[PDB]
């Protein structure tokens, strides 16, 4: 059951510039592109752990709670309230639009690449401390004719 991405096998000089991934990627025509993808768009900090959640919006329905929405979308409900400036996490409303996903960077430090560029490592804030977390970029990062892409 192969990873969907697999960028690393056709790239080199893989590096970071903030939350941005940069690589020299192999093209269809045999040449190279230098390409960048913002990992802050696709990676979230789920209370101390990298999670593949793309930046997005969800609309609250009758009967939803923040725990429910956090459950449904692999997000930490305390982050959803903080990110959406919800002072009372027990009070949300049908039709409320909430920003979810991405954003790992603003709760991360010691961000770096290990294992030849295949893995992203970082200390991620959780409620109570900092947790060293690692994620296989190849899971969802692909090279598409010289362009780093999410898939
Ligand atoms: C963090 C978390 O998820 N906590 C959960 C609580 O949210 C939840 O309490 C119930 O919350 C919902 C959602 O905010 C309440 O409904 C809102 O009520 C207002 C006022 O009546 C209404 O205007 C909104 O339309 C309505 N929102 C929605 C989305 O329908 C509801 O009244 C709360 N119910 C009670 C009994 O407190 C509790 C219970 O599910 O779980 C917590 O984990």
């Amino acid at each position: 059951g192969n990873y969907a991405g697999n960028f690393s096998g056709s790239s080199r000089d893989i590096c970071l510039d903030g939350a941005r991934l940069r690589a020299e990627c192999r093209r269809g025509d045999g040449g190279y592109s230098t390409s960048v993808i913002d990992l802050n768009r696709y990676l979230s900090n789920d209370n101390g752990h990298f999670r593949w959640v793309s930046t997005a919006t969800v609309t609250v329905q009758q009967g939803d709670t923040l725990r429910d929405i956090g459950r449904r979308f692999d997000c930490d409900f305390h982050e959803i309230a903080r990110r959406n400036n919800i002072q009372n996490e027990d009070l949300i409303y049908p039709g409320q639009v909430l920003q979810v996903g991405g954003n790992f960077w603003d709760s991360a430090r010691d961000v770096r690449l290990v294992d030849g560029g295949k893995v992203l490592e970082a200390e991620l804030r959780y409620s109570g401390g900092w947790n060293r977390s690692r994620i296989y970029l190849d899971e969802h990062i692909g090279n598409r004719n010289g362009e780093l892409i999410h898939c």
